[PDB]
């Protein structure tokens, strides 16, 4: 049975929660609480199974993974229906690109122990900057590749990336009111399935 | 023929030159300064090329693709011999997941547009630690990885991505003798012709 170690708040956990639920696969959580006392991404277990002391870390096929993306691309090739990537080279560009702006260029910019570094004054205008300027590049390049979703009109790993980003969005009070495509994109795919039964919401260490 | 908009001291940018010289793929260079007057990154022509304000972006076959790896894997798609991952999906993911740490969880956070709202102050401080936080985790998980280079014994993603990230360790002054495994991945690297035709020092807008 595949193991995923979570936190119910992890923006980097529901893209993976999301994908597998949109491959079936059965998984148990083993969550690890990000805000208590340093967090056990600090224990000295966690610390053992995953040295950078982020989730999502994924033990499958046995294996142990990390990066939400590797984890993600590691499911697409290993399980590969329903596909979250496109067949043409082109369009799988797209997908990639977006996901790494997401993943790469805007969350970590707000991860939590970032945010612990920058003090607490300042945190909200840094949480707010890193993804207003991030969505401002994302919107554009959106008004390219978008059809109902952020490539085309089928879900793919850009989705994975966009749906978790805009809550944390919503969290740092955002205003979304210039991102329409975003925001249009984002509205289709929460009423999926995959995207429902993966929520922050609906996850075993969710408080009561 | 491509066109590569890079900088030449900008390891993001060193990622892609890697590969186009891997795949013997020949390239213009439209060096874009990322340090005079705010650099050209903000200049309303690039903004237009790329929302996100980075480098490298890359035109090729008719497209624009931002994002080092969204990039590095179109062209591994699009132009397989010789290859940049390997075949067993258990290995791409150690490749991508080392690739991801690095290109997402060390860079951004020493990436300058951040170091300049940390202040001048903490920078060297700042940089210094996302870095050390980083190799820390990485020189552990290529215990597990590596043979000659990253993963296994051919060059692959992981280690376009370790070299330029070493050489920013080496310009923050960062004491790698706590990493033996990647300075020793990293000098067997570095005689390759393909890090070499590449390197900081030999591109069209290298300081004479
Ligand atoms: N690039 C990594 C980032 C993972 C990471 O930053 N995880 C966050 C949750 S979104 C967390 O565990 N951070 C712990 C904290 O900052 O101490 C991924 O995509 O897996
Ligand atoms: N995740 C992006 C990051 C690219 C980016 O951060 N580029 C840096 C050079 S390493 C730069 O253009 N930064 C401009 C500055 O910070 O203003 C990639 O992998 O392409």
């Amino acid at each position: 049975k595949p193991i995923l170690y979570s936190y119910f708040r992890s923006s980097c956990s529901w893209r993976v929660r999301i994908a597998l639920a949109l491959k079936g696969i059965d998984y148990k959580t083993v969550p690890i609480n990000l805000i208590k006392d340093g967090g056990q991404q600090f224990s000295k277990d966690f610390q053992a199974l995953n040295p950078m002391k982020q989730v999502p870390t994924l033990k499958i096929d046995g294996i142990t993974i990390h990066q939400s993306l590797a984890i993600i691309e590691y499911l697409e090739e290993t399980r590969p229906t329903p596909r979250l990537l496109p067949q043409d080279p082109k369009k799988r560009a797209s997908v990639r690109m977006i996901s790494d702006l997401i993943a790469g260029g805007i969350q970590p910019l707000q991860n939590l122990s970032v945010l612990k570094q920058v003090g607490e004054e300042m945190q909200l205008t840094w949480a707010q900057n890193a993804i207003t300027c991030g969505f401002n590049a994302l919107e554009q390049i959106l008004q390219s590749t978008a059809g109902i979703y952020c490539v085309g009109d089928e879900v793919t790993m850009a989705d994975l990336c966009l749906v978790p980003q805009v809550a944390n969005a919503e969290r740092f009070k955002v205003d979304l009111t210039p991102y329409p495509t975003i925001s249009s994109i984002n509205k289709r795919l929460l009423v999926l399935e995959a995207f429902q039964v993966s929520h922050p919401c609906r996850q075993p260490d969710t408080p009561t």
